[PDB]
């Protein structure tokens, strides 16, 4: 699809077996998905943004439905005010910026 | 043009007569650019990212190029992390996002 930036760019996204509104965004490296007891092993770790880091777990070979488009990678896990799809996954599903 | 998300999309733009680097983003409703000086009044804000809440300055009605593309509205200019070309100026040279 096309989407357009009126307005934010949400998406519907399936993680775990939950459905959930993800924003995708270009300027996050990262996939950011909020507080959620997916099953697993994983890393501590620290992602930054404006206004500073905030504590995650770090999920790795997630499997993730991004818009019906299938993405394996990398997933971390916090206290994020908004669930993020970072480049990480966007480049699975052949996203581009175009203008 | 098209820009693929192997690599951050940072584009060169020039604002106030400065050439200067920026990420378009689309996961920001605003654009932030790094504490410099602009000719104009400018307002008292606060926005809002992953860690949290940064105080800027807001200059309203500021031309600024993009890749080569003219826009003109509001520059948000405070403690960033990055530069940053946020959905408000977007719009103004038609990216979409498409996959
Ligand atoms: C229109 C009026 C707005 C008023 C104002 N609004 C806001 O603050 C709105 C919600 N904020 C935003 O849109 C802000 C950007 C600032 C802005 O646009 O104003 N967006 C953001 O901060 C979004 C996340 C988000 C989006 C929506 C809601 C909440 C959070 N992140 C943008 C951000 C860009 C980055 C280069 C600094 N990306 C990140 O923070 C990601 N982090 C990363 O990718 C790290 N690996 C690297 C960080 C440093 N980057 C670098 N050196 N290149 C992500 C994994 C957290 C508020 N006061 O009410």
């Amino acid at each position: 699809p096309q989407i357009t930036l009126w307005k934010r760019p949400l998406v519907t996204i399936k993680i775990g077996g939950q459905l959930k509104e993800a924003l995708l965004d270009t300027g996050a490296d990262n996939t950011v998905i909020e507080e959620m007891s997916l099953p697993g092993r994983w890393k501590p770790k620290m992602i930054g943004g404006i206004g500073g880091f905030i504590k995650v777990r770090q999920y790795d070979q997630i499997i993730i439905e991004i818009a019906g488009h299938k993405a394996i990678g990398t997933v971390l896990v916090g206290p994020t005010p908004s669930n993020i799809i970072g480049r990480n996954l966007l480049t699975q599903i052949g996203a581009t910026l175009n203008f």
